[PDB]
């Protein structure tokens, strides 16, 4: 497909509350790129501690959302939307590089992940891109993952 | 004076996690109307139970969100943006009428509240409006809440 | 009576949105009496409100809808956990609700719903929420049972 | 003789999700207390105790009796005094003769019945039962120690 | 029957789940005799939000609960060995708790070690006693009798 | 000093539940290095979703933990144990580089943070190091953080 909602995302990723950080897929081009996003609301538990009276979505969780997006891209590229096969795979994330945070993310923001395949050799996938809020780059990162059996 | 962010909301409304359901205020007209919104994400505890495998933002919480929007409008119309006064006030729901849910709200939606003051007298405010997602009415509601000093 | 275990087999709601603990009375297509205990040990109170525990008015209504939901499921298909696991419930309308007394921890929130009208999966009920014999709230609502 | 959650919050230092006393229905200084905690499915504890079979932890029933006994010990000496309450801490040294007879589930009103067995200085020993609708669901003896915060 | 079991194995034997599964690993196990396990204590636990604000103390009753779960694992395990399918139909219940003594407060950063020994077993009835230790020191003492019952 | 417990960490770091991922500091050298750790237990909410029936501590949270240790070093380096000045600040992640995840971290693990100061000037600190479990490197990373006025 091209558009995947939360119910579809749930069938592909093993992630669940409170670590499923991708609400909807707006664009998906097999083996090339994925545009998705996660809404940022105050009503999230992480905001209880990050930080009191100063709600700021954790930079490491922006990268996690990006990794998740990359993982969905990789998986669908190999087997498409296949819930059955999804249950038998795992995407190990081996490395993270060139991460830069330019603007803080906060409640009310629509955190949009933009990832593209940088390299794919065998079970290894290298993805990179940015996270954006209303058109502006809020962060960037590269990630390398390996695909294996669960 | 017309747009407020989560920090400004925290200084006005007494609500807190997991019952602070307004993330940002986009426009505000004293004693008249207010437009605000709350982002809906899967990463909300309410979804563990509503319902398993089928994330649906609870209709009653959409109404709560509209009430809180009215509350913000009510408080600032009264004392303006005054945190020290807001600090010791709570808000009680008095009545709810003519609410209709038209479209289910799910993760990924930007729930936009549109409230207009139908009548107010002292601490008693009567608002009515809609909750919208991508310009479409997903809910209609009318409510009356009371602002009161913690005692 | 129907205890939490039975309620779980019929209603699709789960933590932290399952707000009915026990069903004390049930009369098909007529009325249902049930309740939910209110204790400080509930997450909602962390935010409603700090230093002043007030059970949310909208949750009192949710508790009434669920009570009504249980009446709809059983009136429709009897106590059938199998048919129940395929359905969910949507709120359609809420009207004429009034809150008279705040519900707080230590209260036994009793739901009293009667059937006003029904047709197919669409049920309209109304009644009150009571604490120690006094009406703390009134309400009318219409909900729809659907295939998830 | 009757304290509601706000009063309880001013005396006990416990907070969510460890404040296990909702209301105090009876209190005789140096003698006894009767209080209760409502049990509802809407409690986080039930997610794991246990999945598909909600049962209020027996050790949490004891904790509730401890908190009640500590509330008794404290108010007996200083009464309803929020200010002093902040300068003291009632922790427990021992717990004994505990027995569980009936499982406590969502829908039950868990009533704590503690009495002062003996006390000397800041060391108080209470004991009694946990009851649901008139029946004994548990019994226990505890020895608290009141010290400076 | 092995002597070391990790969380993956504990999850298959005990029915407890978040936030009441209080045993993270088993370091030694001896059928009908004893068990040594532990639970890591971190600030990132919901219980510390209210016990207590600004002064995180791991609840004494939870230390006891942890010892009971250890004894429970030992009991079931001594009887059926590592049998997940059967474990799934049994459940251990507290019958009594006696001689509980709290000696030292447990706090975030501590490794709460459970040392339980079988004082008497007879069918589904098990009486165990032991201590909760932190860095070699006894922080708690307890004794309890449990029952292995049917889940239905 | 050289060792701080949870009560000291609370008075310095702005992080609270569920994002305070450092439990104890075992070694600290002003402007040079720090060794701290966070206990890993199944009794953590994060494990409900990462992942069901297969608890693994999130790699990004391991880095976050290293960042917090660095932040604790940075602050006490410039102000010592000063709770009054500590509450007038937060820390912002600026960059992360060279992170390798070698071994999965699970309940029962004592996640040890080893960080050294690579560069530092003003409120800008650059640290790098590893996260260890029973003396084995389970991860590596470099990061730059900034201590900023709460405003
Ligand atoms: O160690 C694991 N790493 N990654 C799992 C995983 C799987 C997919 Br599919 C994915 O898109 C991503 Br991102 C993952 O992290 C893992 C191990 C077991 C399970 Cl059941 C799930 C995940
Ligand atoms: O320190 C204990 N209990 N409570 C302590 C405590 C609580 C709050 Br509230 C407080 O502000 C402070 Br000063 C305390 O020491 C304790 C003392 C002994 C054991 Cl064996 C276990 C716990
Ligand atoms: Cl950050
Ligand atoms: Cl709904
Ligand atoms: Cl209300
Ligand atoms: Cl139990
Ligand atoms: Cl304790
Ligand atoms: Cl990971």
């Amino acid at each position: 497909q091209s558009q995947f909602f939360i119910e579809h995302i749930l069938q592909i990723l093993p992630h669940r509350y409170p670590m499923l950080l991708v609400d909807r897929i707006t664009e998906l081009q097999a083996n090339q790129k994925i545009v998705a996003y996660k809404n940022i609301t105050f009503n999230e538990d992480v905001f209880n501690g990050h930080f009191p009276n100063k709600p700021i979505f954790p930079g490491v969780l922006i990268v996690e959302g990006m990794a998740q997006s990359g993982g969905f891209l990789a998986f669908t590229s190999l087997w498409g939307f296949d819930p059955e096969i999804a249950k038998t795979k795992i995407v190990y994330f081996m490395t993270i590089d060139k991460v830069k945070f330019r603007i803080p993310v906060t409640p009310g923001d629509r955190l949009e992940y933009h990832l593209e395949v940088l390299k794919h050799k065998g079970m290894i996938w290298q993805v990179g891109g940015t996270a954006q809020v209303d058109g502006k780059v809020v962060a960037e990162a590269e990630l390398k993952a390996m695909i294996a059996e669960r």
